[PDB]
């Protein structure tokens, strides 16, 4: 017995959709839902999506208010769909995926995964919630998260970190740190070995290791010498290069946290959506060194070490393939003379 | 002789209406009001109001820009309506109220508040304007406000501090503390003696006392040591309990800002308005600690330990009614064997 | 062969519209553009001018990537419209010019400078895009920049600030001091001699003199001893009055900044647009010091003192002309015994 | 190379899109397509759909100008998708089906109906266009419809009428009665014996028989007794019953029509779509019966008497199933002493 | 004293602007003005422009109400802008033009039309206004219309229909029939020898020759031997051929008025706006014949007999430019054997 009444009243009393029953009065205006408090009108949502004011309301209030995996890793994971449940995707302010199974009847494809509709796409299951790691052994295509094994599926470890109500955290009162497995045409596939980005941002950005310590606390020569990294470029990938109008390198996430201690900059997010690699415009204020396109991505300093260390510095120019949050991330590293000249993540 | 274009002139030549004299070319798109200047549009409003666009506009031009009592105390006074005046809600970006009497054309319901439709609506009066005591005396129903005596009239001291164009604060240069009073159907009511919330801010917060000076100082227990306060589950209400998936506690501001400058967390506040007793849907960033429904009051910390110490603690539970900002506010007490277990502002 | 489609393909691979071929799938849904990404919508762009969604798209996409001169110089100018580019306004998201030349279908009132619609409009030119010297030497009215001289023409050197996306700033990787040229009626016109505003935000402000350092750092009286300007009004002028209802003087961006370390307060920008004056509605936190109509300067300090000491303080009030980035700006200033009591920039 | 300049270029050169090289200004406000024609805007499409203007745009612009079967023998046969060709709604204003075959990269599911998505679907395939009875043959589900015979396919022919650009018509110049196929599961099927509404208007009403003459020009007594229909209850089912304040029968649109030529009346569509049985809520203007569920259906009068004359009359209330437009239309029978009382489209 | 308050009051009490002092409440929601009437809202006018609502709907308030040329007339002759007055486009309920002089502070670039920047525009002039006719002396570029002779300068006279309140006609009891004068860079041109388009309605066609009364009295084959045409395919270009998919000829609006009292067509206005020449998508109903594109022009029988007997022949293909409604209209005129096969408006 769904409702835009009962949705906006649940809300109001319990913060989000709780199944309870009752109903507040509400007024649609334009892309706002609002509700009458003391003879006024009082905002609840603001309807940021392509969909229906009242329908993208119902899909928010119907979120996923448990530990989820960040969208990223979800879309990297080939996500279609989520099994009776709306994974809001916080950084677009809208439900990442298109349709419904079981939650809202304009946006359902499906009341229960098992429908033949079903069957092509990727659905996402919860093993927290009853008969989903079932639904998941039925299902011809999906993705399953779990807190422990599942006996005979072979675990994926994922990233220490998950989305609590778009707060991006590592848990320490819930997990966040799940076991991944997915499906492709009734096959349990192998997920392959992958680093995980950190999700960190500019303006609270925190050290996750000694060499990260190092890279914020010493100066630029200092820190090379005590890596050992003659010869790896990092004076351009990592720290940049702000001498010339084009902004040289700054890749990597705490070389943008190093610099923004020191100097301001303006980051344009030009495709605002959750993904490993992101693309910024970026204009540093200090110099005017400006770039278009400036791919950055967060990487544990330690990771990004290995992966450079790691590589064949023989060849002028090739791609370098890495799988990150399970996917596989080009980058094009050029050499010359056996020294790196950049290594970045390639922009298709 | 009022305009769409009187009231944008007085908007960019006096900052608000001010009954000047003269017009400048508006244009409306959407709910946005332009100006051209130097051949260009220039915003001067955005509707957030569910009233049509210029009606809005002329609402808010119209707006009182003296220190006016926080919506919070008007609602809980009952106030329907403003007389000659908009009480302009600086948290909703809207009227306070529905209608007007004597300020706008489209949602006035009167010129004056001694017509016979004003009767039986509550009417604030503001004693700083001429002829708006006696209005008051004339008054049916009303709320006035005042920085002295008026004969007769037993007063009723409000708050310390009032909102001066969407900035709550106490007066220094100006009066912000007045005189109430009240009327309900032609018989000045006694208002209760009552508490006042402190319309602090998360991110400045500030300590009023001594006593708030050492909760944000001192470590949990030697604070609970210094003041006596073992046995009354300050460590669950005031500092707040982020061991487990759901936040415990965690009611007074003052236990939020302690928690602020060590670790941030979301305050979704799913209702925006003012309130006494505000309910936000909080996670805490670092342990993963969440509540759908976190109500949270901002009291002086010695006046919270005034209302816990008041209280008969032999009983497993009940409500125990306080008057905070005029009205009563409904707590739950959980006791056992003679000590405290929670105490928060009951969920209606 | 422009497009919706090829502008949004060059938006979401190379930060911009940069001449590519190629086309992404678009939906528009009100004021916003859109495109599909992994199956989901992707906000590329929200329309804040009064001119069509895809249109404003189109010029956004088309925006100036180089350092240009802020809008209030080019209007301080006459500009009305850009040879062959956008000039973005980045205080009122929108075009700084409503046509363009040769840069959108929509917008175009003519493909070069050179056509006879543009002879009475004083067209902007870049004279670091080949062959604009020689438009703007045959253009009946324009506005010219350089880096360096041009045969014959005399010039006048601009502010060290130009604005590069959006970020005013004096370049070092970048040239953002530029050469000025202007013709009326089909003759060169001698720019005057100019003070220029320092363009500074009040929460990112630095001294650029010792005088700045000295006022920021020093108390009010010792620094007042210390440059010489007892009998300039400084006390009200630059720190201003705060003991009032009304809030005395505070007309200089550095005044507002040595304030604000100590206590917050809210500007109200009721015209949203640079301009070398700007207007705000001030509510001082603190005092409840309050002003409708406060006008703000930022020059520097230096030059703010040798305009107030070139002045003759012999009569009661008078107006003062002072050329600040190439406009007149009138000052009123009242004096008293052969001492000011006020100097602000006179409200229009 | 796709564009919405390029969808406008063929609206306005082409009435319709062509697959010509083009592209024409545009400009896009709320819901409505515009393009400078002379200086001015000119209005060429104004979405009443759910989808987002621009795509509604395309989808009415790629709309199929042959005779196509009516949405209501398209929805009742199960079709889900037409292959490469939009199936314009006129009734609605808006696509017949959610998404696109090879039409529109916004709406596209796949580029051919080969594609393994388009297997579950039931596909609309046209035999005028090379390759798609190949198609049809391939598919798991779908629908065809040719002029002429199929080799080893045994037909279902259908009605006499189609739609040309919203048209509905008996086709002279054009073939507009087309054989029909189905396959489910891979399986063709054997469509079922059917009765075809006529698909009039009440304004330009045509009999298509003697009877419907003689329905039209006798007066109801004449005409009952020469057609042998006493104990029909043709007097209220079809004549209709102006007598009481709820209209009675007047379920066949023949009836309408003739009621139509004396007196007028208000005929509300409160679901506006193309259905086999219609409903409306009825007000007479010349009496004020009114009924707010009259069902009404376009039969030819002799399919109606004959399935009236084919059904037992000796039991109180029935439901009769009769196939029409292939689908399964409930009636309900109402007898009494072996005559019948009424019979209705069963409102469900 | 202009103003939407003001706008409003002289729409209700006048039913246009008529200058008279008064303000009545206003309200805009989206697109659309409404004013309160005894509590309730009433629209007042709905935006179908693309001008912002309150600016489009004080253009049509101020609409010229005398009889004016058509829009077609106006544009054909170059006409940019109007003096003092707004030529409203009833075709596309909007401005006939951009700009105003003298009408609107929005929308105006003079207030008269001696202004420097009205010089290179062609302004339309009425000699019905006190001082238009010297004002079109004193133009550089403008067109002229009068009731009566203007001394020194040579006339041409115009249609005998014009526009009033969007109703086209032939005065009776007004003046509609105006001598035209143009002037190009200070120059009296001689405007040239030109046919006029009848502009009838399909639902209100009247014949306005004795040619025409018999075209629509008697048979094909009759009128074709009485007025001598035959070779002249007349069977197809003006009777249209309904036997074929597509649509043979039909482009003359005689043609179409003759078939509609037969049997109904859809005339589909895909650019809709005023024009000398009109395409439509036309289906016939009958025969479901139709064509995308049917150019048809409204010439007055006699005139487009005159105009295909004056050519010749005796080629192929080729294109025949003639004068109407003073621009220059191509047709294609094909032959064979020194008979027409088909003319008609060019299609480019
Ligand atoms: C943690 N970790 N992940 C990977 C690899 C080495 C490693 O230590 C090798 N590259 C792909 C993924
Ligand atoms: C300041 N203050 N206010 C109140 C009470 C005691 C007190 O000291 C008693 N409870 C209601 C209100
Ligand atoms: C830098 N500078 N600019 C000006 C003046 C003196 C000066 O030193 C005189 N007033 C107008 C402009
Ligand atoms: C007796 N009787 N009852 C009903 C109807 C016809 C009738 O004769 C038709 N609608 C439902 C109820
Ligand atoms: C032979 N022939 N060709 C054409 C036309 C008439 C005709 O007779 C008219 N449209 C363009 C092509």
């Amino acid at each position: 017995a769904m409702s835009l009444e009962n949705v906006a009243f649940n809300v109001v009393n319990k913060g989000h959709f709780d199944g309870q029953q009752g109903e507040v009065p509400v007024s649609i205006i334009n892309n706002t839902v609002y509700t009458k408090v003391d003879g006024v009108d009082v905002e609840l949502f603001e309807n940021k999506t392509t969909l229906p004011v009242n329908v993208a309301f119902e899909l928010w209030a119907k979120r996923n208010i448990k530990p989820v995996p960040e969208v990223k890793i979800l879309n990297n994971l080939g996500v279609d769909i989520a099994a009776n449940t709306v994974i809001w995707d916080y950084k677009r302010d809208a439900p990442a995926h298109i349709s419904t199974i079981g939650v809202c009847s304009m946006t359902d494809i499906a009341k229960k995964p098992t429908e033949t509709i079903c069957a092509p796409l990727t659905v996402f299951f919860d093993g927290r919630v009853d008969g989903q790691v079932d639904l998941f052994r039925n299902a011809r295509n999906g993705v399953l998260i779990t807190e422990g094994s599942v006996k005979g599926l072979q675990p994926s470890v994922g990233p220490k970190q998950a989305s609590l109500n778009g707060v991006t955290l590592i848990g320490e009162a819930v997990k966040t740190q799940f076991n991944y497995y997915k499906k492709v045409d009734g096959v349990v596939q192998q997920l392959p070995e992958t680093y995980f980005t950190q999700s960190r941002n500019l303006q609270e950005f925190k050290p996750r290791s000694q060499m990260e310590i190092d890279f914020l606390e010493l100066a630029m020569d200092e820190f090379i010498e005590r890596y050992k990294l003659e010869g790896y470029a990092f004076e351009h990938i990592v720290y940049g290069d702000f001498s010339h109008s084009q902004l040289g390198g700054l890749h990597l996430l705490i070389g943008l946290a190093k610099r923004f201690k020191e100097s301001p900059f303006e980051l344009e997010d030009f495709i605002p959506m959750d993904s490993t690699v992101k693309n910024y415009f970026i204009t540093d204020a200090q110099t005017g060194s400006s770039k278009c396109v400036c791919s950055v991505i967060d990487l544990l300093l330690d990771d990004f070490v290995e992966i450079i260390k790691s590589q064949d510095l023989s060849v002028v120019s090739k791609v370098v393939k890495v799988t990150i949050d399970y996917t596989e991330i080009s980058f094009m590293l050029w050499c010359k003379d056996g020294h790196v000249e950049t290594f970045y993540p390639k922009l298709q």
